[PDB]
């Protein structure tokens, strides 16, 4: 199995490479591979499917990269959310697993009070706001304050075919939108939420830093927009820290918390929709 | 002397962190420090210059950065080119500083025979094009395949006060510029030249590939390049590797090999203005 053995060895040497950066070497690996070939996952089982002494150089240059700690995504150019494929890059906030569970949720409430219009607070590379964009038929309207992010939110959204109904601006919070406030009737966010004095792990250190920090308590995000907005006749639904519902309580009443699948708190849902 | 055995202590320990990575450990430092308290590193002396709790965490983190061989002009986001400041974000080449010298000669022979249209292949960041712009009164037609490539280099024209004498569109060679063909007295260039064998420095690891490869040769530029276009009546200046120029001659005929302020071959000059 001339051709079998030799990517397959390589693709062990590669993983071996990987771990003590991520438990996930294997599918790591594969994924460098098969961007590097120009092939999708499923063709890499294919017979006397080759790899060059450039591809395989590059393969390993790309996996050194990866060992540095940099984002395994920031190398793919693409993070795959709720089933659709984000475009990502340096200066972006690489979507996560947990907020794809706020978005099921979001879902579920857009169909259950048929909400016509969402906000998305700090959309980065859109993946909040464009995917309730997809999958319902709400408009949404999102903000960040990273012109890197902006630009980035335009072009996922153009991907997916939802331009038409999702709009981005660059500013805080809603200040971008304050003619659309009172139409609201939905605000989504995953928002900084990390502590000033948190450790951050070797890949996201390269990340935005503006899309981690919410100052010492990790809060200052949900203090500056509670204490400034009125959610009169809203919903607002927010990613939140493990650690943050005794405090987040003190900040705004009436709110209820729902954790991960990893039964973990992660979520605040405020429903003022009297 | 308090406040300033914080800061100068803080610096001490980062640079033991860079060794290894870099041998200019301490200027490194002294940018990164520079740039996340905004000042000039000319101020890094001043009177009394304090470092929050939060402004060190994150030059620690920087540094922490910079420390797996993430360039560090990525992490400034600029790089001075021929005194001029030229932004830089992943995507794009760093310009060097061997390319400063080609400017100069440029500058050179346009004070000379009054060269009045100049053109700019794989302008990267724009740092040739642009400051053969800003320092004389030729126009020039400036070129890429990268996309990327093309936004910063127009940015940096913009960012000069020369985007009506710098005109940069995407595509390869001076392909999209066709038309204009007849009109350039001059060409210039700072191409990939490395051979894809070539092992690839932790930091040049994090720039575009493109930007480096030339085939297994590393001249497959220059190839294409001569055998596309005839010089006739033009200057041609392009930065090269310090051992291609006994295949260059072989490329190219009637080629004069300039040196660099190291002693390296780095240029090759044709010239055909009759
Ligand atoms: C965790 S990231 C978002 C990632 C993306 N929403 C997701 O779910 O993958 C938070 C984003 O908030 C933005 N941001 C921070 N403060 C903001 C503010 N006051 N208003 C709007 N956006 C803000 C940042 O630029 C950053 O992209
Ligand atoms: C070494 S970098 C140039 C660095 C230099 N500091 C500058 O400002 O041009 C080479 C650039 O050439 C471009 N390039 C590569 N192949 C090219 C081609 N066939 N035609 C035009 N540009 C090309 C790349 O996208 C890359 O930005
Ligand atoms: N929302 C945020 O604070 C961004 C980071 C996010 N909690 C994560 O680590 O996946
Ligand atoms: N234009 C070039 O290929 C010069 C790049 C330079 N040899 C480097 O690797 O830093």
């Amino acid at each position: 199995s001339g051709a079998e053995r030799k990517i397959w060895s390589l693709i062990r040497d590669c993983s071996g490479k990987l771990e003590g950066v991520t438990e996930t070497s294997v599918l790591e690996v594969l994924l460098i591979v098969s961007r590097v070939l120009g092939i999708r996952k499923e063709d890499l089982f294919l017979k006397d499917l080759g790899v060059s002494p450039t591809e395989e150089k590059r393969i390993l240059e790309l996996v050194e990269k990866r060992a540095s700690g940099y984002p395994l995504h920031y190398i793919l150019g693409e993070k795959e959310f709720m089933g659709l494929s984000f475009l990502v890059e340096e200066g972006v906030f690489v979507p996560r697993p947990e907020t794809e569970e706020l978005v099921e949720l979001a879902l579920e409430l857009i169909r259950k009070y048929g909400i016509k219009t969402v906000a998305d607070i700090g959309t980065g590379s859109g993946a909040i706001g464009v995917s309730v964009a997809k999958f319902s038929d709400a408009i949404v309207f999102a903000t960040d304050v990273s012109s890197k992010a902006v630009e980035i939110a335009r072009k996922n959204a153009e991907r997916h075919g939802v331009s038409d109904r999702f709009f981005v601006r660059k500013g805080e919070f809603l200040e971008p939108f304050k003619e659309k406030f009172a139409s609201i009737e939905m605000i989504l966010s995953n928002p900084p939420y990390v502590k000033s004095s948190a450790h951050l792990p070797k890949d996201v250190l390269f990340e935005p830093p503006e899309a981690l920090f919410g100052g010492e308590d990790g809060l200052d995000f949900y203090r500056e927009f509670f204490g400034r907005y009125d959610t009169s006749g809203k919903i607002v639904l927010m990613e939140i820290g493990e650690d943050q519902v005794e405090e987040l309580k003190k900040i705004v009443s009436d709110t209820v918390f729902l954790k991960d699948s990893a039964g973990k708190y992660r979520f605040l849902l405020l429903n003022r929709r009297s």
